[PDB]
């Protein structure tokens, strides 16, 4: 029962694919490895940079002194050392090139891009203090492009949008920007999955403090953001969470981020709830905020997540010359990119979609933070969060059922999920709950509760005859996924074993019927009804409840 | 007691060391990151390029493909078929430069550079037949360049055309074949046959054809090279046990036609005092400011050139063509360059008597090759260096009387073994063609004899203070600097340094040498083997010392 050693072991040395796939790294659409987009930019307003042997003379291409560095460093260090040094080196060039406002700072992007393919090549061994390095450096660096995350809600006369049409440096800030967010959602990952032995390091008040000025420059509530900030911002809103739960030792931490700080975020987070999707104009100036756009002006996909058509990417395959030395960059354009395929507006939807599954489930972890409260939740966990519930059945209903689109199931799942944190949240934090605000929104909870209830007993099908129908007429999306799964996409689910299709017949059933209003498992059912008919609290007239039931029954 | 062991034994591997190594390549002077040097060459004409994955196009540098390679390729490749990809790889990119004429080659020199790399990476996981193609690569891309094939001795006035471009190439290219033979001599004594292949041995009769030129001026660098390319085939041939499959390979005629250029060159001079000096061609070696600079293992010296290999690529700018790599804008303080030239040209020297007295070795017996020409040319040598030596070689106080000691103890040797065991070649016309230099060969070594010289210990350091103190201060530079238990001495260590250096000046000296080699040149005469001179002969110089 040997397992034996091999004597002659092939162990690859990490930090060297590291450097391999950084020499490689490659943009979502660029003509180069990004390293090497680096590797052709002489800069002349920084004459000769050095941290630690990184020197960017006057006649550098950034990349050819990192790349270099790359060579340096990895001949000195070990796999950790090498993260935190390029963390350290990679930055404090970020910033001599980021504040210092007369150069070309487009080597800053991939830089940041490089921190991110650095953090997320070995989340393993990087370590607190080039995390929060980093973190911080590049908050910073977005207080630096205050101009484009707060740029006028729709350029109110005296603003003018007259840009220079130009993805070309609002490719550099916004890229910079949720580059970096997404390492900060690494960032938090290293620890994340980081033993939480050691939770109290890479948590201070200046992780919050630049988070603060950085998340209230991207969700400008005044001003018009763009909807990569918006989801890198809530992103790390959301790990931020995970590990306010997963942190053991939690309340001395949960007092040191001040409850008028997730409150501060909340409102903003609240704000995005109710801010809304109208896909026909996504890909235009829309309303005031209340119409997450990502317009095609500022478009790309992102680094843990692809939600636009990255289309700015094919621009970044014009990013530079490509055959000469720029000094400043090729352009981007944002007239250029962007009745072809909305499938991409149906796609990056199916992320926004994704994103308030995100920002219900975050809201959620709130929910858990405190099991004895503060602030940010004051029942307006239940006003805001059942009004988000009841905005999406109302959604659904009017529309999206029939409107019977790659959204649905996904919607509706979440949307009841929802519903199950409203369930949670009006039994165990039913100790909060004032009458000030439970009248606030009396509305919403209760009819809320009554809609998903006039369903249980469900005299139409109870089987697969014709609800099947209703799992075309909608559910056909999931049809064409359950022909995928099972011919393209799973290495047994082909040639069925008989045990599963029986279950199929009934559960993609109830799968559409949560999508179009009824059916939901007897789990949600059950979770809606007892919603209401709590009647240890009088959210319903018990003279009435016989009114309301007899919808139904009972 | 027992051995322990370890929890995380965290081994770089093989290829991973090795992109530290190619990855970080760089060539004395040449300040960079090779890879990044070859990053700084673009090549408009050629917009099409793929050999194994190798796209290529207008602004779209060399480099940029040669990263891509590296890169992907570790994943791809192993140790060794990483290696052989990129020599076939980037040769498919050495020639198609190299045939093409029309645009400059800046490629091929560091491209050769990597090679190098490559090449020198390790003997053992470098492979005979990845080595076997490079080589035959090179001759495919010479023979692409025709044109520029040789170096043909007034068009070339201080301007670094094809001088920096071709040329340096060329001397690149020739460091590689040397490096490339050289891995194949490391590589173990019993699988050399696969790469005993005529198409090899014959490819390479051509390039040293080209590279020794006794008619155009021959590039020293390139020179050099070349009889280190012999050297190195010499050596294999002592190496591989079946030595007589790979002696079948190389003809008769090979050895002679390399040979005799080997004599060509053996007898041309050294002179420190016009080393880097254009003049008297065919006899000073000149690499002067025309080309002189290191290559692959060359450490020429200044590496004058070196510090503009960085200047051939800009490091500043993209280029299509070479930043001009300046032929006299050169260097220049003091001619200890010229002096390690002349020890660089002398090892030159010795490996060409080295592959001369090791083939006397190996060729004991009756051989085409053991000709006793060899007898001729190389007690020539012999008794010419010797009279050089005690002629002028004495007071110069250089490092390089030492190696020309070693010249004339090694080709004494030679043709002792020569005269002890291998007369089955010589016949009279040679005896008395070369009786003068054999026979006073043998004197010179007799008259040391006396043992009267130094008897002491208050002379021969003053000797060695007189002529010696070059290499005086160099064993001072030993007690000081590159050695050990130079302190707190066993009262034997400093004996022994006193005697070795005291006898090491008489060596210098052609007076006190080794009693060995006093035997060594005595047993020529005094044993019959040859009785040189009759009675009425060896008594006449008897009497020059005595006797």
């Amino acid at each position: 029962n040997m397992v034996p050693l091999n004597p002659n072991r092939i162990i690859p040395d990490e930090t060297s694919l590291f450097l391999e796939s950084i020499l490689l790294h490659q943009i979502i659409g660029a003509d180069l490895s990004t390293i090497e987009i680096l590797n052709r930019l002489k800069l002349d307003y920084i004459t000769e940079f050095k941290f630690k042997n990184f020197v960017i003379a006057k006649g550098a291409p950034i990349g050819k002194s990192i790349v270099s560095l790359l060579l340096r460093c990895k001949k000195t260090l070990t796999l950790d050392r090498f993260i935190d040094t390029l963390l350290e080196d990679i930055a404090v060039l970020i910033k001599e090139i980021s504040v210092h406002p007369n150069e070309s700072k487009l080597a800053v992007p991939f830089l940041v891009a490089l921190m991110y393919q650095i953090v997320q090549f070995r989340p393993s061994a990087t370590h607190n203090l080039a995390l929060k390095d980093c973190f911080l450096f590049i908050c910073d660096l977005i207080r630096i492009y205050h101009h484009v995350l707060k740029v006028p809600i729709h350029e109110s006369n005296m603003n003018l949008h007259v840009e220079p049409q130009i993805f070309q440096y609002e490719l550099i800030d916004y890229l910079i920007i949720s580059y970096s967010f997404d390492l900060l959602e690494g960032i938090l990952r290293v620890l994340q999955s980081h033993p939480k032995q050691t939770y109290m390091e890479f948590f201070d008040e200046n992780i919050l403090k630049s988070f603060e000025f950085v998340y209230k420059l991207a969700l400008t509530i005044s001003y018009k953001p763009m909807v990569n900030v918006i989801f890198s911002a809530v992103e790390v809103v959301n790990i931020i969470t995970s590990i306010i739960l997963n942190m053991d030792n939690s309340s001395d931490l949960k007092s040191l981020i001040s409850g008028s700080w997730w409150r501060d975020c909340i409102t903003r987070l609240y704000a995005l709830l109710e801010k809304e999707i109208k896909s026909g104009d996504v890909y235009n100036e829309n309303v005031d905020t209340t119409t997450l756009h990502m317009s095609k002006y500022h478009d790309f996909f992102g680094l843990i997540r692809n939600i636009g058509d990255n289309e700015l990417g094919g621009l970044i395959s014009k990013l530079i010359y490509t055959d000469r030395l720029q000094s400043v960059p090729r352009v981007i354009s944002k007239e250029d990119i962007g009745f072809t395929a909305p499938i991409i507006g149906y796609k990056m939807e199916k992320w926004l979609l994704k994103l308030k599954d995100e920002v219900l489930n975050i809201f959620e972890n709130l929910l858990m933070i405190y099991g004895d409260d503060a602030t940010i939740v004051n029942g307006e966990m239940l006003i805001h969060s059942s009004k988000f519930l009841s905005r999406e059945q109302a959604l659904m209903i009017e529309r999206y059922v029939g409107q019977d689109s790659p959204n649905l199931d996904l919607r509706c799942h979440l949307i009841e999920h929802t519903l199950t944190i409203i369930y949670r949240l009006w039994k165990d934090h039913f100790k909060q709950l004032r009458e000030e605000q439970i009248k606030q929104v009396e509305s919403q909870l209760i009819m809320s509760l009554w809609r998903f209830l006039v369903c249980q007993t469900e005299t139409v099908t109870a089987n697969e005859r014709e609800m099947r129908d209703h799992r075309h007429l909608v559910d056909s999306l999931h049809d064409l996924t359950i022909k995928d799964q099972a011919s393209y996409y799973e290495d047994a689910f082909e040639d069925l074993p008989e045990y599963i299709e029986e279950e199929l017949k009934m559960q993609l059933n109830k799968r559409t019927g949560r999508i179009m209003q009824v059916k939901y498992d007897e789990k949600f059912q059950e979770m809606a009804r007892t919603i209401l008919e709590s009647k240890s609290f009088d959210l319903t007239t018990l003279e009435e409840a016989d009114s309301l039931y007899i919808s139904m029954g009972l």
